[PDB]
């Protein structure tokens, strides 16, 4: 039994998990967290279940993918996030805080002060949902992908793949989509990555934060 006392929990995000992320510089500069969230367990159940749009692109497009997305919009800002769980309003407030800017600056020596961001729920949940090898758009100065699954059968597919080239097989590292894990990097001419296609209809739940100066 635990003690009859308080315990410290400064924020939804453990900013020290960003400052002290695993940091690669080759193949490209990318941070990988563990235990990003101070209270991870309830986040899976609170992830939104409606409001998504399915989207796909095939070989006609410069990247291929199949997934569903629900963006945070100005409508959510104006209605005090009434259509989302309270934890997503808190996440938005923390991403928009000086603390997040300070953590990123310490981790990767990039200053995001005064930049803009988008924030969206990206759900992969049908067999074959994936995204093909891509760098991210160069208009993006930083991308931070956060995962929310409480459990994940690795044999399901769905790993984030860090790649050495535009080739699904040229894998340098993998990240499992488990709550607390996240990946943040500046898009560059060689920041190749992908998501291994799902082999099962199992929901793989993420949020992407996209930071930029020029709208895209
Ligand atoms: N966020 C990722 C990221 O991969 C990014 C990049 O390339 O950095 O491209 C983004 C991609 O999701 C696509 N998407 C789809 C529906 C929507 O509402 N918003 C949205 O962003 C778009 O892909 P496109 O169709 O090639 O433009
Ligand atoms: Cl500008
Ligand atoms: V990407």
């Amino acid at each position: 039994s635990s003690g009859e006392n308080l315990y410290f929990q400064g924020h939804m995000i453990d900013f020290n998990a960003i400052k002290n992320a695993e940091l690669l510089v080759k193949p490209f500069k990318v941070g990988i967290t563990t235990n990003l969230f101070t209270d991870p367990k309830p986040l899976f159940k609170s992830y939104p279940n409606s409001g998504f749009h399915n989207i796909e692109k095939g070989t006609e497009h410069e990247k291929q993918y199949r997934f569903s997305v629900r963006e945070i919009t100005t409508s959510d800002l104006e209605n005090d996030f009434k259509n989302l769980g309270k934890c997503w309003q808190i996440l938005y407030q923390e991403v928009s805080s000086v603390q997040y800017r300070d953590a990123i600056l310490k981790a990767i020596d990039l200053d995001i002060s005064g930049l803009k961001f988008k924030m969206g729920f990206y759900k992969y949940y049908r067999t074959g949902d994936w995204i093909s090898p891509h760098k991210d758009k160069p208009e993006k100065i930083l991308n931070h992908v956060m995962f929310f699954n409480e459990t994940w059968n690795c044999a399901n597919g769905g790993q984030f793949l860090g790649l050495r080239s535009q080739n699904m097989d040229d894998i340098v590292f993998e990240v499992e989509p488990l709550v607390g894990n996240s990946v943040f990097f500046e898009p560059r001419e060689n920041s190749w990555h992908a998501v291994r296609p799902l082999l099962c209809d199992q929901p793989r739940l993420s949020v992407q934060i996209e930071i930029f100066r020029t709208q895209f």
